[PDB]
């Protein structure tokens, strides 16, 4: 086989030390993200419908405005639902993309579908707008050491489209927009010529945001293959802690507990587990009260802790690309 | 779409107070149930056997003495088990039929088959003859406040036959009754001539009730599609216990502890769930000491704590139904 | 087992004899069925169109008004399709339903989807609107013979719906009212009060009709477990030949001859193939050059041969019954 | 839905007349073919095997140096066989991608695996290197008629990679460059920018050729949803015939006998055919003598109907095509 | 990859000479094997009954008494079956069983299932004790011929179980004992040691009798992969009818007729089939007149055509195994 | 059905009373099994490499030393895997073979395979070299007390080959050699003769050793029907630790928390498990720090907690063998 596609299982993260810490802290700005990255997104945006477009427009534009080399890939595609076939989109920003290993990103950007009710609309803010930001944000704040790109690794960015059932969540109603990125990457020879090594072989580990911006989130540990990854997170948000760098934050809640699940929980990361994909799960448990319900809008999205997970996964992305 | 089969996910209840409380506590008789009800289920019941008639028949009979306007439907089936094709027969009460919207309660009155030991018999009286009983009381004592049916939304009950494995527990031998009538309903119009909305649309919630009678249950929370539902199940247990309306019942032992289950059990709400109707899994984990032994007997009973969850669940539903 | 489910792979012929072909040749008005029976379902009837509505009914009045004891009964049932959940209705009329043993003659009510070409609608008139009309004038010329039925068999008919394909011919969509209904039986007690004896094992034969109506065509013969039963029609075509009794009829254009058919054909007999039942399976092998195009009308009908059709399978049913 | 994906149902051709057919037998030369075309590909050219890149380059080569806008794609792409995860490259030519219709002829270039034998290597010649060539050839003769395309329909060439198991023919190893493309097309809008039409909907027609180039083949008629094309093609072997524009052609021994063929074979045609694609299939029954075995060489193929079925097929396009 | 496993792409056969034909047709006595091999086979023999025991019994007290080293293996396992799981016991007797490459002949010891009719038990003589038979006269008359075995090449015999269904034919109750052998041997090292060559990999060509006994058969051509060896019965089938060594023969009414058969035929073969095991299918098509009725007795066989097979076969055998 | 193979539900433990426990602990020696059962096994050895075949070897060598008539059974047998077919080969060593019932201990002795990294190897201490120690040190300890075996029941040790997968977890790459031996012996008659119980019908239960040899681990209670035995590990160990038989051992720190786990874990018990076979899983929860990386070698092991586990796995067998 080929040596390289092993690279992952030994890869090790540069440990940052506190000067570099309170920088990353004073480089993200939970104010700027809220009205340049996430107020756009908080439209009725199922796939299909004009939010869709408005938001897949607004994801890219806010990636072109900065300096790395992003490299933009909108992947329309079609498939079988209830009502159809129906068109999906995913949204694909890639730093160098020649290369052979990627850390991934992901989460998905349509929102579920429902009739209007009380002249109310779902807008997803939790589940999943607020990712969404977070993962434009993250290239923002990071966007000057993500220069430093041109250890062959670099960073993916992954929106999935149609994560969400049209009517009721089944294997066959779920997943439109991963089961096929799932797929086509599976089958894609990586690098360009190889005989033997897809492109998944070349996602190091995929951390999926979902269900992220309300109060007091716990996120379980979820599979061992990336649990040493998990501990990472404990760590940095220790260490965040006692620096004073978080805001409203107790280590009596932390977020990241050493608490494991054993069930499972349906969602983009199946396509690519199944396959062998290591993954980090950051979707937490319980999940937001106001999960499912016209409810889930930007009134009930809690400042400080977007901001403290911000900051983490900031560090987090840094640390495990060497930045 | 239909404009209706939304009604639910928005659906909240009519919570009962005190005075109320007093007066459904009242009105229920753990003694009465016990000997009108339970005693004449605890007998060997599998599939086909005499029993089966007999426990049919007891059913029915007592709910036909109700005042309720309860339709009785008997659905004799075939379905095909390790020994061969068989005959099962699922029992189905429901009051206004011709309504869009129900809550369902629902147990198994099948008793897992088993040879003879020591001269002792199976007749499993938390497995499930106790729920079944529990569904009957709770026909009785809210016949009165359950004859004001005449929002559209009444109660359904379902006996479930052949829950159980004849051999051995898999997706092959098992949900016999439960396989059968998801299939039906799925594919039933309703409303008649309808030509979109199912029978399950109509299945508001499904309150599955299973492995219930032994002292000292834990209830885990287990979909999130039902745990506000869930919660009102604590918050009933609660109320009820700080007005001295519960007995040897201690907070420091409720039945509705709000810890998850990520994991999962197979029993009749798969075909229901799978499906996507919401269910509350009122089945306890751990699963009773004497489970699927002879030990399974009325001598192993707790009457207080079957009193309680009697007196929870008939609030729940009147909760439910605005009664 | 049960004794009686057997009695089919026994059962044999009364043969006619010259007086009384030359009565049921007598007895039948290829005219009378052309315009009372046949011209009101040259219209477009797809699944859930007013045209199904409109031929469902016709299919109903036409048979109340006859003597035998005709027991109608309509299966709205829903599935699901390409475009979503639709409602469809298979139609049934028996005779003896108490009975245990029937002889079914088939075929299916509903048009093929197409959009409106040239102004022009597709009416199906081979596929399958001739064998609805074959099987109405069948009830007819046979009332009175029929009624005599009150050896424990008789005869059913059943008119599918949804047996056409709504976007492209698959295994997933076709064959809604056949996999339905075959289903159902398949889970019914037969006998009420049966524990091993579904529905099907009262399925003496299937006699499936489709796409007939043409000129010149040619009927293979498909399965071995019913060859015994092609014969007859071969005989019952050659002795009315040779009596005068068929229309522009020749040896050398016979309908059925002994040329066998390795391959396979979809079509409503699966769903009741696989779970073995017997079959006579009368589609042609070509299938008319108007196959699914706007040319399938009334004017390509060919009167000689729809009449020397109806003529032989009339006797073959006299023939299968003893009458 | 829209309105051009039935354009094909009724698309009818523009037959050609006897000074049409004198040119396009005039302007096909089998020995330039034989030698420009053929000879190169008689290699050995497994998946992965330097044959296979050299006939990849061969085909483009042959294409590229032809006027018409002949757009290649090579769509290089992995899946799992046997000995593990491959590459393989599916080559594509096309006309009009643009265009929303497209007929595809189509054949295997990849050639069996088999270890050398007596130091005899498998090139196979009729499996499937002269159906190859005679798609080469036939876009030569018809460089000029085919310049005319700049009715809204085109021409496509698919040459499929791993038609060919690698161990033993079976659904698991077999037509996995079709496998592929079937899926890939399913799900790609068509045009772009639609929302319900896949590439599928553009395929008007898939006349896939293999096994040619044998004398004596004769072809069945395999599908009827295609048949009317068939005549077409013994029509245009009936008149290539009495205007003496065929060699050593017997109309004793016609190509293309109105033969049905019940049963089934498979071929890269299967994944396009369930989804619903039309198919000729361009493949004799029986096979040629010297199928798969290393007698399938040059030696043993006839020039004369290689020849006859070039004119025969390069009519048929051009009536297709309206030119 | 292993070389052997090959040797059969390219095995061809020690055709006969009329000295040798001459004595082969000497050597074989229709009435010791219809006395000696097959009316002890004429009894009812549904599996588990004790004419299954008494059937194979009577088979290996046959083989027993040869001169060959015929190595018996009786292979008793156990399945799951509409009446629940069974004891089924396949057949199988070897020479040199330590060699690499087996031609297999086989054919089915079990009888259909029926229940007592008029008090007639079904014996099923053509369906299948007649081929049976026909494989025990064919080791005795080549008793001698095959002691020269000790080209790493031999014969094999398997009887197979559980044929036929117990209640109605379908994938799932049907081909008891083939599934079962199918499997077992694709994953048995072969040779003892090997790492990559089942047991199939030695299975040169399974010749399956079935549904023999019946006058004026034919057999269809099935298989591509094994046509030139159905090519060598048609030839040795000529050329014994040319030197008067058949009975009741005429070369209007041959066997073996070049008639390709399209459609599929389930029955022992598919489990090996499936897996690419070449096969020569010698059941007739169409069946015999007394399939599956109790007249498919003793007295409905033909003698002659039994002979003329047996002569044929047992050629056909000396002929692939050089001898 | 059979008489015995209920004998398990109803199955008690002879429990062992201090003068038994203290020399079950006298008579186990960690230090004997650290350098003559568990030193040899702590090679690279995954499947078809050498050090499969030493470990196969060393295995049965230190069985055959006994004095117990240890029957041992390589199963060598094929199975398809990413690469290829492969061979592998579980290791059964029996005692009474003849009898019924068997209490079953089982681990793996594949090492998952890894491209050797810095010039480090995995060796598999934990996964599961330790637990194949464990197994041959219990054999040891006890083959006296063993002996008295010549209640039908005994013991039965399994070391499954390819519990790992080749290149990343999934259903089809995984659990090679149980998957195998499932099937295996659900398809063997037991006793030999039976017609109704499998050879599975004899496994009492399943005891599975996986990833035992870290500190500190914390093993949860997988299944209700086999939590009964679950609870005997606890109270064993607890005695044990009462009486002074442990080694740096806490209760506050024990191995056996009554903490139960909703979800799933695959592993080699699956393929009995679904078949319904009582599973003891004894793998902990959360999995050894170095799982899957090179630092699950033999330094990183706790002497004392496989010397307290030893101990107490010993106690369970003579429990359950009332010995
Ligand atoms: N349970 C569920 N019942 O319904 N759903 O959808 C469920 C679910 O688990 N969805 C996956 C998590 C999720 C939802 N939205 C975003 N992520
Ligand atoms: N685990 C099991 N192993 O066996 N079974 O049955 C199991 C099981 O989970 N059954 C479902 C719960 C139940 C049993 N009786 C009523 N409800
Ligand atoms: N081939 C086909 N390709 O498309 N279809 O539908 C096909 C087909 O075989 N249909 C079954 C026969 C039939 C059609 N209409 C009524 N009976
Ligand atoms: N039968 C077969 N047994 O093996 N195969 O491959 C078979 C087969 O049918 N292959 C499909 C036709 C073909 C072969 N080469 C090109 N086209
Ligand atoms: N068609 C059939 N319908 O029912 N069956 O069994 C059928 C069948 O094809 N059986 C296979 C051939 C056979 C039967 N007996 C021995 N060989
Ligand atoms: N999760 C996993 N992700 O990858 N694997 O293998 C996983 C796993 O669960 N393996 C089963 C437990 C095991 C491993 N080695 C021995 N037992
Ligand atoms: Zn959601
Ligand atoms: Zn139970
Ligand atoms: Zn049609
Ligand atoms: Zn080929
Ligand atoms: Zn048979
Ligand atoms: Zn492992």
């Amino acid at each position: 086989a080929s040596a390289w596609p092993e690279e992952k299982n030994y890869h090790q993260p540069a440990i940052l030390n506190s000067s570099a810490l309170r920088q990353i802290a004073e480089g993200t700005s939970i104010s700027e993200m809220w009205q340049n990255d996430l107020q756009p997104l908080l439209i009725e945006r199922y796939p299909g419908s004009p939010g869709s477009y408005a938001a897949r427009q607004h994801i890219m534009q806010r990636i072109q405005r900065l300096q790395a080399d992003w490299v933009l890939e909108i992947d329309t595609f079609l498939s079988q639902t209830p009502y159809g076939y129906r068109s999906f989109s995913n949204i694909i920003s890639t730093l160098n993309p020649t290369a052979k290993r990627h850390l991934v990103l992901a989460c998905h950007y349509d929102s579920k579908y429902f009739s209007h009710w009380n002249n109310r609309v779902f807008v997803g803010a939790t589940d999943s707008a607020v990712p969404c930001a977070m993962m434009l944000e993250l290239a923002r704040a990071l966007d000057k050491k993500l220069l430093s790109l041109k250890p062959d690794l670099s960073l993916q960015l992954i929106f999935f489209d149609g994560e969400e059932a049209f009517l009721h969540w089944s294997p066959q109603d779920s997943l439109y927009g991963s089961r096929h990125l799932a797929a086509k990457m599976a089958s894609t020879p990586h690098p360009p010529g190889a005989r033997g090594t897809s492109q998944l072989h070349g996602m190091d580990l995929l951390v999926l945001l979902d269900l992220i911006g309300a109060p007091n989130p716990t996120f379980p540990n979820f599979f061992p293959n990336s649990a040493r990854w998990f501990e990472r997170l404990q760590a940095i948000e220790h260490e965040l802690h006692e620096l004073g760098l978080l805001k409203d934050h107790s280590l009596e809640g932390r977020y990241f507990q050493n608490y494991s699940y054993g069930g499972v929980i349906q969602d983009d990361h199946i396509p690519f587990l199944r396959r062998g994909v290591p993954v980090l799960h950051l979707i937490p448990s319980p999940f937001p009260e106001v999960w499912h319900t016209m409810d889930d809008n930007e009134e009930n999205l809690d400042e400080s802790t977007i901001d403290n997970l911000n900051k983490i996964l900031q560090v987090f992305v840094l640390e495990y690309l060497h930045l």
